[PDB]
This record gives C-alpha cells, sequence and structure tokens, in this order.
RNA sequence: UUUU
C-alpha cells in the first residue's frame, strides 16, 4: 500500500501532542548525569581484573562508549565497552579477522566462570562481533568489543553534544520517538544522532567533520587503518558558529524543522552525510569526495566500499564505508517518511 | 543481518 499513508502509532502521538517538557523534565538531567558515575569505574576494573590473566604479557586498556558516555542514554541504557589487548587501537577490521574471533573467543568462557558476570549473548557473526554480559554488581548491561571505532565516534559526539547541546536535547528526543514508533530494528539511535548533527550542520549551527580533519602542520590525523578519527577540538567560538541555550521553544522548533526535513529528503538521489556537512551531497558523487586514504583501502579491500545501492544512505562521518542504515528496507524507509511528517505536523502551532 |  504505498499509496497510503503508514499511521504514527499512538505511544508516539502522545508523546508529541504531551508537552516537551515532559520529554525532558526528567530525562536531560538522567542522561547528562549518566556520563559519569562510579559504577563505571568498578566496572573497567572488574573487566581489567577479569580478563587480565587470560592475556599474559600483553597491553590491556577498556574504553567505554556509546549513548551513556555521550549523553543520551537513561537508566536501562547499556554501557558499550571497548577493550583493547595488545595495542589494537589503530587496527581497523570492517569484518572481524579470524585472530579478532579467536579472542572474542577465549574471553567468552572468563564471563561464563566469573560470578561478577551472567553472559548473555555471544554474537561472533556481527560485522563488529560482540559479547553481551551483566556486571552483576551493578547490574549494568555492557556490550565488550574489540573494534576501537565506536570509542572514537563517541568522543566526536561528546565533542559535539557539549559545545551545542540542543544537538543532546534533540538526540533524546528523536531517540524516545524512534523506540515510540517501533522502529529501533531498522534505524538506530546512532543512525537519528547523524541525522541530527547533518540536519544542525545544515543550519551552520556545527561545523563539517571535515573542516576538523585539516591535514596541514599543525594538524595531523590519528589513523584507524585508513580512517581518521581525531578531531581539532576548536571552541564553537573560533569555529565562527553560535552555541543557544536549549530552550524547550527553541528544541521544539528545531524538532518541527527536523522532521520536515527527513520527511521531505531525496533519499534516491543524496546521503546524510556528516562528513561533508553540506546541503544535497549526491549519492552518485559522495565516493570521489573523500580522503585518498578511502580510495586506496577500497582498491585493495573491494568489498568494503560504501553500500549506496540502498533505499537510505547515512554515512559514518569517521568510518567513511558505513553506511550505517544500510539495513533500512524500502517499506522500512516509507515508514520513517510518513512518521516524519505526521510528527511534524503535530508540531505545528 | 546483531556494537557505535
Amino acid at each position: 500500500m504505498q499509496h497510503i499513508t503508514v499511521r504514527l502509532p499512538k505511544k508516539a502521538r502522545a508523546m508529541i501532542v504531551g508537552e516537551i517538557t515532559n520529554v525532558f523534565k526528567d530525562k536531560y538531567p538522567i542522561a547528562d548525569k549518566l556520563k559519569v558515575i562510579p559504577e563505571y569505574d568498578v566496572i573497567e576494573q572488574d573487566l581489567c581484573k577479569l580478563l587480565s590473566p587470560g592475556f599474559p604479557k600483553q597491553p590491556l586498556r577498556v574504553y567505554k562508549f556509546g549513548s551513556r558516555i555521550t549523553g543520551i542514554g537513561n537508566r536501562s541504557s547499556d554501557l558499550d565497552l571497548f577493550v583493547d589487548i595488545g595495542n589494537t587501537f589503530h587496527t581497523f577490521e570492517h569484518r572481524a579477522s579470524n585472530a579478532t574471533v579467536a579472542k572474542l573467543r577465549a574471553m567468552r568462557k572468563f564471563f561464563c566462570d566469573s560470578e561478577d558476570w551472567r553472559l548473555i549473548n555471544f554474537i561472533e557473526q556481527a560485522r563488529v562481533p560482540i559479547i553481551k554480559t551483566c556486571h552483576l554488581p551493578t547490574g549494568i548491561e555492557c556490550d565488550i568489543c574489540l573494534n576501537s571505532m565506536g570509542f572514537c565516534n563517541t568522543n566526536l559526539l561528546k565533542y559535539i553534544f557539549e559545545s551545542q547541546p540542543l544537538t543532546q536535547y534533540m538526540c533524546i528526543y528523536v531517540k524516545n520517538w524512534l523506540e515510540r514508533c517501533k522502529l529501533t530494528e531498522q534505524i538506530s539511535t546512532y543512525s537519528i544522532t547523524l541525522m541530527v548533527i547533518y540536519f544542525l550542520q545544515l543550519q551552520a549551527l556545527l561545523p563539517p567533520i571535515a573542516m576538523l580533519q585539516i591535514e596541514d602542520a599543525a594538524n595531523q590525523a590519528v589513523l584507524v587503518g585508513p580512517w581518521v578519527v581525531n578531531f581539532a577540538q576548536k571552541s564553537f567560538s573560533e569555529l565562527g558558529l553560535q552555541q543557544l541555550k536549549a530552550t524547550v521553544p527553541v528544541i521544539k522548533g528545531f524538532l518541527r524543522n527536523f522532521f520536515a526535513y527527513f520527511a521531505k529528503f531525496d533519499y534516491e538521489h543524496f546521503l546524510v552525510c556528516p562528513y561533508i556537512g553540506q546541503a544535497n551531497v549526491e549519492i552518485a558523487k559522495i565516493e570521489r569526495m573523500l580522503h585518498a586514504r578511502y580510495s586506496a583501502y577500497v582498491s585493495d579491500n573491494p568489498e568494503c566500499s560504501i553500500q549506496l545501492k540502498k533505499p537510505m544512505v547515512v554515512q559514518d562521518p569517521i568510518q567513511l564505508n558505513h553506511n550505517v542504515t544500510k539495513a533500512v528496507t524500502k517499506y522500512g524507509l516509507q515508514t520513517f517518511v510518513d512518521y516524519c511528517q505526521q510528527t511534524a505536523e503535530l508540531l505545528e502551532e
């Protein structure tokens, strides 16, 4: 039924037509508090204590990432953890190597055997293989991986959210909207975070990521494989970008325009592109617009170019070969677009 | 297809 709009779910409708204050009165203070709590040090220490003996004579470092750490989490959020065993931080594996899978396999029995951890799932077939486990002393669910890129984009999001808090409020709202619309199986919280970032770049409220990664005498790249993962941490004052105070009216107006924008976006020809950060970035052109390391990387890993023959293209701003929405279907996109359209209408005054 |  491509000729009928998919009706916005009632659970979402009640939240939209409900006051914007109710959305945040509790959620923003909680999310900001959860960026740093002492439980995370316990988890870190316990994870090192656990795994060290299993990898003697190898450096071991734990890096926390994901929605808790960036400031859009809630009490039921997982904590994402990158375990770096043997200085793997700067190694990129689009799909895990057999050596990486072997390390993850060896880690599994440690969580099983420890009374401090409940093994929930062992997912070795994923693009980013993970161990899902509950840290029992704190009750916090942890996703443990061997891939540094999530930590890298977390540090970027943190800089963005701290410099321009409107971004953080918007991501908390749209995260909740996605859950109430039952879209999470297709569109992740991370995907819509990038969409918020791109929308605000178009409003001159956030920099293009590429502009933060100019390579010259004063700035060199931190490379994870071919990807530039660092960025200049300049004040927005120096970048020439205004910094807004989030108020309920300001937030509501930006959300209305956000949903209006993605309701009318031409997903057939354009991609959401926070790297470039400019309007109307063509799917047909993006691959020729990236740094020379991208072309070299694909030339030597030809099945690892960005997947552009997909209904919806949202490019990760650091892992430039990753369309984070590659799993969205034609009907999933129609659903999202229809929900955006109806949400924009309900936010009008 | 499963982290971000």
